[PDB]
């Protein structure tokens, strides 16, 4: 349910476990053996956090089909028994299984958000030889899905999704510590008064267990309530923004436990064709990310973290979405720190069973929502919208929430499968924030339940590339008629994904696809059309940066369609977009 | 003096500080306003650990002459206050200045060498105010040393050395506990008897301080001897090898305190012109490395490290050098774990005032050893000599020590200069491990005072580039006729580098210099060479990878001699060299 | 003296002897055996025209040093004896020697200009063995340069100049006839009338022998004057214009021989500090260029000597130099069409002994114009000068001469080298077209003989690259400041050589030297001062494109100064460049 950032605390350790761990590749013979009751033989070396995809050598590790073993003796002090020891697993890839001294103790499934399990019971005295068993096999029950070929007997994943599919421990696993009764979550939402010329706020509060006092930037304390439920009251308050971001802090004592959190005051609502921050009509400048890195996988990279946020400084850029799955803790509280918009999404891509030959049953072609053959996620897929919303409920940077990218939204089933889940996330949300579901090219404001459902539309269209490359003029003119026919929502209409696959060094002063040149081309045409319309809210390219995949014919070592290489060297449309960026303001670009 | 790597213990904690600190640039007026007693205002980001230099924009942001300011709210609980609370910086370049709510504790010259301050008595209840100071300009004073010039009246640092003067919190800042009488410092080494044809080994021992246990690999506990000093048999032991490691395990019970260290038992003498480990003819395959990668600059990075040593298992090398400096403590158990040799080397590069112009002082050149106006870092030389060997004293894969990197060692003053740190080499090892020097261009067996003060003869030669390049004929005969020369010391002769920047991608059928083509020719060359002398028993090429230094014409984007690319992709040679150390074995090769 | 440009004619045939001929590379014993009496033996093949230097593996081939022999078996038939038969040879660089059946028939010096010699002497009746050797070595007696080192025993060319030593007949070998008497020379000037608001022209001719018909674009016939000399009178003449280039034709029928001629008119004569173009205030946009291609080297690249032109067009360039050496005359009637400006560069290139350490006679630093140890090229260089003229004088791209290319001109002996050679150059151009020199790096006005000899004063300057890189504030500080003190001779000044090495394909978003960014920020700052003098008429980038050199440490596989690689793909500078070159037209830029 609630997973609150650890982080060291008069009332909590915080251990991080962090390391070259012992590891070991699952044959058929691994759980039979039961490897996690004893030390493992024979075994290799694997620092955590870190997809473990990329650090050895050879195709049949880096393909590795099922499980892995990952093992550390762990060892904790009697004299801290006394509080209560947790740990903290920020993310498994994808399916985990904890053993300690021989004994499971923890499963997850969803290889993107955190999960805890508590040790004191079974935390022997002395070095306890703990073992995480990861998994790494997608299929129609996983988020995200796995298909059956490219979207021999030999077992094999097939992503239904065009990313690399890194598994390990992705984040780090830490250990904690928490007073018997303890602080367990934190909400706070706020109201915000732009009645008065010099705005101010009152922040609703309430702390769930098992004494609250408001410090400003500098450590200023200003006000104090008691309890767990209550209120603050801010006149002059200053307001957190994009590339301007002011966080206020917050000690919350209750018995011998005490949390600190940061908090930006925010206001975020759509108006018509008007995405609002701070009521005032904003414009998404910057793009589809990964957490993609060489040759950590998708393992947490927090000096990339902060190398791509300066590059978006540098490049005028105010936002990008976590595409697609959710992002590490530490990069959310990250963007809070330096204003950068959000836009969080869940694990569910490859919800869309037309990618691909698809999968046939009985010789005809099976449905995405089929519910004998087709996806078998939208329970987990609820959980996902659980946990995700629950963890970052609180960063003011997260403006939204896309709870799929690209599901096949304009086929049977598509409504009733996404209904459930779009309540749950605005049942869910204390902020009430707009939900959404970036749409595949293909469909139409008529047939996507995507025009009901979502606050925002948000589009992946690939006119010029995948549609029309290399005609660019034909394919402006397919992007203008589709995206007119989606200004009769009268709502917000902003672009997730536009791009095209660039090799860095190709070039010709008379462009051809791959070149550089037809990468900057190709986002004149979409820019030009986007600027026609004024409930376009928003543009972001697909990709931040070249990134891993699974080999194909399509893919030259990797998706290219990054504007910087996949270690952050612009490529000649780096500059075309900071040029452009640096004219469009965050806010009044449109009204 | 002692340095013990900090691991959870059941007698002590271990939090590691890592993560987003507060970040600023000093001006002229940073500590005139004393930045350390107040939480830092108008503060950035930075991640730690990392170098600072390439994460923010600008070359402003790049080349900042000074210092900056680092700063983290720190807190512990009252209930371990009990044990004693111990603060350890792994790294900080160069120097570094510690502050707790805005008290001075600490103060450290030195960027790559651990350091600790003790914190109970000056360390709060509650959240306490840590900021860390970091200061990077270089001079005569400094290891590694600064020049005035490349190897305007804005102060600017001038590195004597190839490679960028990255810095900042280079390695993880911990804290981890200690019963107030504790464990401070292990020493164990091993006389080992091949006489027994299955041969065993007796371990001495002894522990400082202010019960001993043996287990093998796999957690089999052997044997047991109480108190500070004693002795451990064992027979038909396994021993550590190059590419096939093996780690017993030591657990030092004393008081309320315990620590465990692995330990590899391995013998190394030199015998004439023949390297021996475990008693064999050793030959070195390797290279000669740096910490960098992007973007972590000389931050430690363990991904990076594991997958260095996949492709050095890939390729068939056994060593490489820690040029020019001590590299990560993770680094060095690692090497311990995997079987590689490592060639541990000071931070004592650009002790050669020959480099560039020099400088004349009074119109006239000044020599390095010149005691007025030449080299001031012979007492700093030493302390490092101490860290260095306190340090890493029990690493198995440490079999020699490097004094230094290219020192003007053919000049007035060399022998006096070196001579006190020699012989404090060799007093310091317990192992009594061969120490040496690696020589600059140049020098020859009668005038380098490597000659007669070193075990092993270490060259850095660039017959083929800097010397002789593009002619490798002529240059080959220059190779053939020093390489003789150097014979008649009767030692052991190995290269420490040899290379030739090669920019990937360029080619040509008839090859020129910077094409791979060339790069390959150019080892070809020099490896026939090595070969026709059995007084060889090493090739390290420089460099394992291309690699950031400061900008020059002669620096094409960085140094472009590595094998690979600086995300460590093959250029052409690695595969040569793959192919060639494919054939060489690790023993024998010479005999 | 005269050399018209081969054409079809009435009169005349033209065979082009362009083919794969037979080669044989000379030893030492090549003309003691006369291999030009007798075909080739164990010969090799090599295509005509074309630089051999590049045309087969291996740097013993690549780097030869002396003489090379072609061979090539011709035959006339006898009903054509009756007209002359001539030998035109485009071009042999450096040195050639023409054999016929055995017998020497020509020599000559100079590898960059025709030459002819008549055939119906020694032209005897059937097949005759044509055998042209070709000399590469370069000394103080050659121009271009060659030194004694880079700018063993084994005999080595080292170019005093930063271009490979491509040599081989590199432009066409062709015969053509001529009636026994002949049109041997025309010459054409234009006084234009720019009082008249619709301006006419007369046209000044005469006819060198041993009826003139003028017509316009489409052939269309205008008018008709008898005799070796005469005039012609147009009005609403139009203008040959830069970038709009107009041809009328003349048909010069004089006996039993006709020739036709097109020619521009235009009028060139600058003004205080203004470079006027029929009257109007010009600005030079484009590159110092280089015929070098691959794989041809030297040899003459009609396709891309036409793809070039498109470049220039498509970038917004009106104007390059033929540096250093004059062009193809294919590409000077390609830019009468094409409406290019071109500036006319001879082959002194090197005359500046300077460069590297020089040579010391007497251990003492012999200077460029020392009589008995310096240059020896004067003489050359008079008839490069009057060769140069006497074929390129009737081009109306043709609007200045450059005498020579970074020659030492602020040394002893500098005038009196140049003034014979200026004035030589003002006496022989029939339309007084403006002389200049390139002037290296570290003259001033005061310094420079090219203060008073020349009428445009033409800078190569690198501030930001050779002279202050990678400070380009502090560069540009010393760029104004050089840049002012020109000014104060109130002649117009241009730069005809700034740029940066580039490797295509580097980046960085905070850039260094050699990416692509640090090029642009490189031609930003100086383009910024450059915009600050209005006696500045003209920014020429060094080079167009990537080109070969000879190797050395500062030469990445070749010059990488190009904004195109060498087979003519944008940098991004080139984009720069046709961005800026877009907004600045071709007159009234300055006025
Ligand atoms: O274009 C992109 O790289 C991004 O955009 C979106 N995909 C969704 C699917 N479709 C196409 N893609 C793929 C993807 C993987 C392998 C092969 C293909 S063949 C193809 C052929 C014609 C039209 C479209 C495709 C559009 C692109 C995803 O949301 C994002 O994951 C992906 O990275
Ligand atoms: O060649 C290498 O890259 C490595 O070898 C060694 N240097 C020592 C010095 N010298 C030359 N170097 C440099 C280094 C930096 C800037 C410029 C130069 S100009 C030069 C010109 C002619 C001969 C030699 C040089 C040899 C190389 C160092 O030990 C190691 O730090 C360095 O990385
Ligand atoms: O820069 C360019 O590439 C072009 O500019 C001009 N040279 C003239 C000489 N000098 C330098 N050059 C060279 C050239 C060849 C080999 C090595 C060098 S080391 C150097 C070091 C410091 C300052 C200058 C130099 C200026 C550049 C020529 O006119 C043109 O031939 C050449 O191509």
């Amino acid at each position: 349910n609630a997973m609150l950032y650890p982080v060291l605390t008069q009332s909590r350790l915080l251990s991080d476990l962090s390391g070259v761990w012992n590891f070991k590749l699952d044959n058929g013979k691994g759980f039979e053996e039961k490897w996690y009751e004893k030390p493992l033989k024979d075994a290799d070396t694997m620092p955590v956090p870190a997809s473990y995809n990329d650090l050895k050598e050879g195709t049949d590790f880096r393909d590795h089909y099922g499980w892995v073993f990952y093992q550390r003796n762990i060892s904790v002090p009697e004299y801290v028994k006394s509080q209560r020891i947790v740990l903290r697993c920020a993310a498994v890839t994808h399916y985990a299984m904890i053993y300690l001294n021989g004994k499971l103790i923890c499963e997850h499934k969803g290889g993107f958000l955190p999960f805890e399990v508590e040790l004191n019971d079974d935390l022997q005295d002395g070095d306890n030889l703990l073992t995480i068993a990861v998994n790494n096999v997608i299929d129609y029950t996983t988020l995200p899905v796995g298909g059956k070929a490219n979207m021999s007997d030999k077992p094999q994943n097939n992503p239904n999704f065009d990313f690399f599919n890194y598994c390990g421990i992705t984040r780090p696993v830490k250990i904690y510590t928490t007073p018997e009764t303890y602080i367990n979550d934190i909400t706070v939402t706020a109201d915000i008064d732009f009645t008065k010329e010099e705005p101010s706020a009152v922040l609703n509060y309430n702390v769930e267990i098992k004494k609250v006092e408001l410090f400003d930037e500098e450590g200023t304390k200003l006000s104090e309530t008691e309890g767990s439920e209550g209120t603050f009251e801010i006149s002059n308050v200053r307001l957190w923004q994009p590339l301007n971001a002011y966080l206020y802090k917050i000690k919350v004592t209750a018995g011998q436990d005490v949390y600190t959190l940061p908090y930006g005051v925010r206001s975020v609502r759509v108006d018509g064709t008007k995405f609002l921050i701070n009521e005032k009509p904003f414009y998404f400048k910057g793009y589809g990310k990964h957490e993609d890195t060489f040759p950590n996988g998708r393992g947490i990279n927090l000096p990339m973290n902060t190398k791509d946020i300066s590059i978006m400084k540098w490049q005028h850029a105010n936002s990008f979405r976590t595409s697609h799955y959710p992002y590490s803790e530490e990069m959310m509280r990250l963007c809070d720190e330096e204003g950068i918009v959000v836009i969080d999404e869940t694990t569910a891509v490859g919800v869309n069973l037309q990618f691909g030959g698809g999968a046939n049953f009985g010789g005809e072609r099976i449905g995405t929502f089929d519910k004998e053959h087709g996806v078998q996620t939208q329970e987990h897929h609820k959980d996902v919208i659980r946990d995700l919303i629950s963890r970052d409920k609180n960063h003011a940077c997260v403006v939204m929430w896309s709870i799929a990218n690209e599901p096949d939204s304009a086929a049977e089933g598509a409504y009733d499968y996404f209904k459930p889940l779009y309540d749950l996330a605005r049942e869910l949300d204390p902020q009430k924030r707009p939900c959404t579901l970036v749409s595949v090219q293909g469909t139409t404001a008529d047939t996507d339940c995507s025009s009901q459902l979502s606050d925002v539309i948000c589009l992946n269209r690939y006119y010029g590339w995948y549609f029309g490359g290399p005609d660019l003029e034909v394919s402006e003119t397919g992007l203008r008629k589709e995206l007119s026919d989606w200004g009769k929502l009268g709502k917000p209409v902003m672009f997730t994904e536009y791009g095209a696959d660039t090799v860095s060094g190709l070039h010709d002063t008379t462009s051809v696809m791959y070149t550089e040149e037809y990468q900057v081309e190709y986002y004149e045409m979409n820019n030009k059309v986007f600027d026609e319309f004024d409930f376009v809210v928003g543009e972001q390219a697909w990709n931040f940066a070249d990134f891993a995949t699974s080999q194909s014919l399509l893919r030259v070592q990797g998706n290219k369609k990054g504007l910087f290489t996949r270690d952050r060297k612009p490529k000649m449309v780096a500059h075309y977009f900071r040029n452009r960026w640096s004219a469009i303001p965050e806010f009044g670009y449109k009204t």
